[PDB]
């Protein structure tokens, strides 16, 4: 019977805290150097209280729906409040608590990348609402058919991190919203701090400090790396100079787009995605709320370039047996599709109910 | 004999970096953003150099009276400036060393609650005074006495990671200070460097990375956030509004509420204590220098209710054999009592000392 | 054959975030309170960008060349793009990609130390050519001539985390480009973050969770400490009164003379290394750009004073075997001369480079 090792519980705990990180306080100051400075004390609180509410929804029922052994779209209820999850229990290499945490800061930080872009425009209570409806009906399904044994995982999408249950998910929810800088020292620190904390998020999706771990850490220094240069580049060609802001989206977009192939391509792949993912998210905010400029357009570059560079002949780890690289390409539009639509539809619906209850628009 | 594991060593490493983080600049920023911007500058100096007073006072001596063997109430002097103490030696189940810097930088924090609070009032060579009075007549005495074997751990007091020893403790001191916002983004900032830095210091109190370390860590998290929404409820009740001010005054509330209680309560024991701490941090600052109001009442709370939540048919882990949920809460009662008098009494002292010496008030 | 321990890998890429957390956005930080006001975001960018340009030359051919098997100047090209390493290779007690990604770390925060402090009167496109010119010709072969078996190394120089390899190098770089505060709380955060992710830089330089990595952590807390009590007591004697600046400065001149000696000394030399340092610093601000003033002169006090405290009889691990205490002081200055020639000469062979292509004083 699975015993865990201390070696990965270390390593996944401090994991946990570095996406901890990410949302408190790496995403707040993000957004809070770049919208209006009389929108930054009330955004920051809004940031605060719904990462409050995702921490308590996960243990109450949230870790259960989307991890719990159920069918292709959610698990179960037979871990409220982690009932029947024995202190030893061990899920992989780490205890099971572990694991609870690591999974509940990564919907924390989904949330964090809505709530920091729509405080602005959002009533209080409303967003309360639409964060309860969206994480229930939106990121617990996805975070199951993609990570808890679901529809896509069954049909072998490959999402190491996050492109489609964090990046793409949050990014459709904020662009339904939206359709419903004075501190760039601070855009800088959130980076910065988003940048950091993001090797938790990357290298700890292995689950333990083996060879991937390792992998996905050393292509998420080289895609963002990649992505910083290429939409520096592209801003001198199109804008005559860089900016710190571009230099700051560059790197989003390399960790947003390393997010789903990190633990799967070679350093090779990790170059050639941060580079095309820094000059899409360049194409992308051209064509706050670039909750998709970024999020979206990267995520699902990064979500298609997987399918590409996973492939042993590219440097990657290689597909899975019986698997050509056209069958996985397939598998990840699809994942993205079946994405946007199940993100958008519960947004969709999240906002409605908001609106009906208490009213869309900051009174 | 004992033998030190890696994976125990990493660990305990990085949650000392964390703790040390809180401090460093955790617990300067939260302050800074509160008091007058015309102290900000001082009040950062001052911790700053009373923190390193701290690190060298700890090594010189600090260490040995609080962790040797000698007596319910201080340790010994066999171990100045570490001396006797091999490399190699291990305590637990990591090298002795690491338990030093440990210890220490739980010392750090300590200092750093009061000193920060106090700044904006006391002279520069009186807080140094006091420092070396306080940390060597109280910190040191208090750490033994729960920690290193002392009076109150052989009495089965139950305080995971310093309700008594680092909250009540500094809160006193600070009150018996006291008795003789220009940047809410920085208190944020403060507020989530401290919360991030906090899972060091529960989570590094189990002395090694298991399965109370992993429930530490999850209990961390939702009492935080039970907190942070109880803290924010009773403002809206009260006050009409939630505040930036009042969230991170939560979050704080229920970090320091959890704090004896971690790694001995079931997570719905953690939400309990984080919304029940939220609520009396609230309506403690009602009846800077919130140096009790929180970090007093929110300790008191957080060791009272750790005589309640360890029992087993509450989801603890359970009382020692033959302690019945009335005694350990009379144990947890004379616990408070005696840290309350004993640093009451000790900075008394140390204040008046200074005084006498060099004159408290700033000149 | 060698296998990797988990616990190792854990904490070395726990450390790789902490190194990386350093310059993104530590430095950053650092020299963005320091400089004008009308120059930070320029400046941020700089750092952002080659930053980025460092983490690409070194996964294309700077691990190689810095820590291939080649001659006692230089590796080899048979790691391009990392290619020819096994994602299973092990080197020492970790995956080979760990000690890419640590190793990496160290370029970009040495590169950082000179550009952040340059940006100001630095043309962009200049700061690219030097960077490209000095971190092939200088970073390079000295890593290799001390951390990659070469040169300094055969000799048996002790430079535990790199007093040369980064400190000197860096100092007598910005020094050669010299020749050729508006916000500190701004300025205490980088220096606090600094600190905290020095743990990573020295600890980690052990490349394993030791009693090497736990006595290279306790000396980092010690020499820091004492440092800052060494500046901040000598200002109080020259100036009347510490100041921020000078509590700030003091942790910078601790942090940089333990580098080298830290995996070296005992306690008690960490003690002495850190006072002297402090005051060493501010004697040498005294006779940004203090590029030198603290790095250059604290770097080599380190560098000179491992050569003594490493003795057994002082507490240290104690030199090898055959080695007096003359001969590893005669080697620890044959070290430093030749490294702050080394890069003197590649430094001018930078800046002239750019200069002659694109002109060094920014437009």
């Amino acid at each position: 019977p699975a015993v865990a090792d201390k070696a990965d519980n270390a390593f996944m705990m401090i994991c946990t805290a570095l996406v901890l990180f990410m949302t408190i306080p790496g995403i707040a100051l993000f957004y809070g150097g770049l919208i209006r400075g009389k929108n930054v004390l009330s955004m920051l609180t809004q940031v605060t209280v719904t990462f409050a509410l995702v921490c308590i929804l996960w243990v109450v029922y949230g870790y259960s729906l989307a991890f719990g052994e159920g069918n292709n779209f959610f698990g179960n209820i037979n871990w409220l409040m982690l009932k029947n999850i024995e202190l030893t229990a061990v899920m992989g290499s780490i205890y099971q608590y572990i694991h609870v945490a690591f999974q509940g800061s990564f919907a924390c930080i989904t949330v964090g990348l809505i709530v920091g872009a729509l405080a602005e425009r959002i009533r209080f209570s409303a967003v309360l609402i639409f964060v309860v409806v969206w994480l229930t009906l939106s990121y617990i399904p996805i975070a199951h058919m993609v990570w808890g044994g679901g529809l896509l995982a069954s049909h072998g999408a490959l999402d190491f991190a996050g492109g489609t249950v964090v990046h793409i998910n949050a990014a459709i929810a904020g662009l339904v919203g939206a359709y419903l800088p004075h501190n760039l020292p601070m855009v800088f620190t959130g980076t910065a701090i988003l940048y950091i904390g993001w090797f938790g998020f990357n290298a700890g999706s292995a689950g333990t400090a083996n060879e991937i771990a390792a992998l996905a850490f050393v292509n998420t220094v080289v895609a963002t790396a990649a992505a910083i240069l290429g939409w520096i580049f592209g801003e001198w060609a199109l804008r005559g100079k860089p900016s710190l802001l571009g230099a700051c989206s560059g790197a989003i977009a390399g960790l947003v787009g390393v997010t789903p192939a990190c633990g799967y391509i070679g350093v090779g792949g990790a170059l050639i995605i941060g580079v095309v993912a820094g000059l899409a998210g360049l194409w992308g905010v051209t064509m706050p709320c670039d909750v998709f400029g970024v999020h979206g357009v990267c995520g699902i570059v990064g979500c298609i370039m997987t399918g590409i560079f996973a492939a042993s002949s590219l440097g990657g780890v290689g597909f899975a047996e019986g698997v050509t690289m056209g069958h996985q390409l397939l598998v990840q539009l699809e994942s993205i599709a079946i994405t946007i639509v199940w993100s958008g539809v519960v947004a969709f619906i999240g906002y409605k109910l908001a609106d009906l209850t208490v009213g869309l628009r900051v009174p």
